[PDB]
């Protein structure tokens, strides 16, 4: 079950394919594509407007029919330079990412069955929690903290 | 969406346009114009009676009709020199800040649609929560932390995919 | 609104004129007058029995008719030498200050209108919370914390 | 009003009068007389079987008849020096202090009116909270914290201005 | 009242009489005798299978009939020195101690009257709450925290 | 009672017997044999895809019929080296552990009676609570914490003294 890096990769792929050089209205970042999950922390990232996805703690609760609900959290960070203005561009980026999370359907989902093929599925819901922002320190750079929760039912049932 | 920084910019513009060299009754600081969000912290600020607006964490919940309720927290700080007295001038400056934050209408918006023009919008309600004051240290200067919350309805960018 | 240094100065003035060299009954500290708000901390204060008023966190809540009720906090400190005994004199100090808090009316108050004159007003109610003291350290001196709350409605209404 | 120092003084006087070489039954410490609130901390105190009553933070609430309920906290500390066992004698002394605080009447006062005489008053009730015990370190010495709280009705110095 | 070191000594005597060289099969420890309250911390204890009793914080409640209830806590520690496996022998010891606490009756008790004789009494109930285990550090030795509560009404009533 | 080490040993025995070179469908990490409670921490463990079962604090309550409810916690940690990807391999291993927790039967015991034989018993239910992983530091290595709770009814060694 779990399928956590699957969630992360699905979100990254969705964001990349919905932001890359298309639909200039309703989306304003013009990312050639930089979003990923392998490279983060701060070191590396020599390119900017770069958005990284973290993978955090998840909590599960049991239903008495084999059903599984798994509340899982993806911390999100955004780094910006003074293209125009740090606060302005940062809010532009966070509005863009929140829009791409909310306005479009549910995530395509790319589980890997043991010694088989991928059975595409979906993720139930999205809830976006508190949104934070960097402080005055580190003036030329910027940070934007996003807390989003995902809940999915893994394609299995108990005994 | 979000409109955060747009909210802060509209609020600071309202402050500047409302407490500058006009209507000296019920409002007296005669700021040539100082308040902004671009420059803050403490370094710089050669001018005083300088009130600054910061950007804080949001909080959100979903209502089952496409509308989402979000609380914006704007911790705004007050800096002032000695003059006649730190306490009296500080409190009356924050009193002016609160009377302009409450008495005069609601907010305005100058939000920008993606690669388009700015369509005005509105902020639903504003509540000013706990307000603090600094201590004796740094005597000729002084801090005055006042925390405000903004309840705004973002444009419902659902049902239109 | 706010109007807090006026609250502090009103409390200081009330204590001073209600405790200075008059009514030997009820009150006895014979404070010729030391109480203030400009000078505190500990450094300076060469005179004793001195009582100082602090400035604390405020709290506000809204009523849906323009009415504003503002919870306020004034920590109070008292510093004493050995006239007879630290505990005894510090304690009848805190007793006298609590009595001047409680027994006499509401505040006579000195709010200041912008570019106008003072419209004397009233403060609704006062609640005295925990009263603390110091530790055995600093034997020749003494400290005693007082936590009071000023509950007032600012003389203004919303739109 | 408050009277917390007078409460401490009356309680220590009761301890001294009720432990000193009298009532050999039901009471076993034979304090010739040691207990006080004047000298405490640890430094000094060349005598032992010593018990010291600290006077601490309080709590209060308001009732709509002029009467005020005050919760006073009196941290009580005890000390011992071997002479058979730390644990047995510490238990013995804390048991004696607990039976004094419990089974013997109510609490007397010796409060002083403004520039007048002393009119006796009483404490409404006593309640004893957790009683801690120190650890092994400082082997020949020992501590056992006793947290007691009293509820007293102070003289209702309202309605008579 | 209080009667705390008497609780500790009664527990120690009970464990000694129900562990030593007799009643095997009921519980497993062939402990000749090591349990005590005078010697603890870690230093001393040259021998192993040591079990120690601590004396901890108690809480009391007052009933409006002179009745007295006292919620008292006795942390318990057990030490071991292999001869097989740390986890195996440690759970062996904790099972032994939980059995000796639970299976047999209430506590026989040896409270001491003022300048008189001992009036044996009873302890109402025992509840054993969370049981802990040490960390991998200090491999040749072992630790396991035992937390129990004893309920006793002291043989006296109020006025 | 307790059974903590016995529960852990039976759990890890089920892990090793179910992971090794069999049923490649639905289950693939191919632990030849490795995981146990004897060796853990980090020092040693030259072999990876290694998962450790620790023994943690428990919780208990009493019900008025002699039966004891004991809530026991097993912190489980996952270690993995880079083969194709740290994230993919760590996720798949934790998924395999979780499906061992869920889809396979109940938990067996091998508890030994005092100076007697081993009569097997069962575990009531398994609940797997929050599970977490490490961060970027120690890049070629990885950590994945698993917190699992086991509810067991210990043999009612009451009413038969």
């Amino acid at each position: 079950m779990d399928h956590r890096t699957s969630i992360a990769q699905a979100m990254v792929d969705r964001i990349s394919k919905q932001m890359d050089g298309s639909q200039p209205d309703e989306y304003f970042n013009n990312l050639y594509g930089n979003v990923s999950r392998q490279t983060y922390k701060f070191e590396e990232i020599r390119e900017f407007p770069y958005v990284a996805v973290h993978i955090g703690t998840e909590t599960g609760q049991y239903l008495p029919s084999g059903q599984q609900w798994m509340f899982l959290e993806l911390p999100i960070l955004v780094y910006d330079k003074e293209k125009t203005d740090i606060q302005e561009q940062l809010e532009k980026l966070v509005a863009d990412i929140k829009t791409v999370i909310d306005t479009g359907g549910n995530l395509e989902y790319t589980v890997s069955k043991p010694n088989g093929s991928t059975f595409p599925c979906e993720a139930t819901d999205m809830i976006i929690t508190s949104v934070s922002t960097d402080e005055g320190l580190l003036a030329p750079y910027g940070l934007a903290e996003i807390n989003v929760t995902v809940r999915y039912q893994p394609p299995r049932r108990s005994l």
